[PDB]
């Protein structure tokens, strides 16, 4: 299991415009095209993202390559960002791969928002950071998203995903 395996089982594969469980409008794995309310707009941040006049449909390969770049911004954004890099520097692979899907999910910004959580990763303490975790909006709304990621963090194995 890598990282690119375990956010295609995360966020699915979809090659028409649709809604996330925000209701914004997104498209192939994940790839959040824009916040704003209006179909158009969404299509035109599409055809933008593409290169292509695409009337709100892409083909597999397309998706296959927003999902590249999107996972190469995640890493590249942690390694970045001075409040997460030492975390990720500290990490086993598997629990890295933990911090990228949230990053993926939720942007840096918002997980740089877990401070506590991350200090507590930072010092191996497993258990707690997962109970930190679990107490955010994030496990309230995607629940079985986030008990994925945090058995991730807890265990440092893929177990939830297999
Ligand atoms: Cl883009
Ligand atoms: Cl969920």
């Amino acid at each position: 299991m890598n990282i690119f395996e375990m956010l295609r089982i995360d966020e699915g594969l979809r090659l028409k415009i649709y809604k996330d469980t925000e209701g914004y409008y997104t498209i192939g794995i994940g790839h959040l095209l824009t916040k704003s309310p209006s179909l158009n707009a969404a299509k035109s941040e599409l055809d933008k993202a593409i290169g292509r006049n695409t009337n709100g449909v892409i083909t597999k390969d397309e998706a296959e390559k927003l999902f590249n770049q999107d996972v190469d911004a995640a890493v590249r954004g942690i390694l970045r960002n001075a409040k997460l890099k030492p975390v990720y520097d500290s990490l086993d692979a598997v629990r890295r791969a933990a911090l990228i899907n949230m990053v993926f999910q939720m942007g840096e910004t918002g997980v740089a928002g877990f401070a506590n959580a991350l200090r507590m990763l930072q010092q191996k303490r497993w258990d707690e950071a997962a109970v930190n975790l679990a107490k955010s909006r994030w496990y309230n709304q995607t629940p079985n998203r986030a008990k994925r990621v945090i058995t991730t963090f807890r265990t440092g194995t893929w177990d939830a995903y297999k």
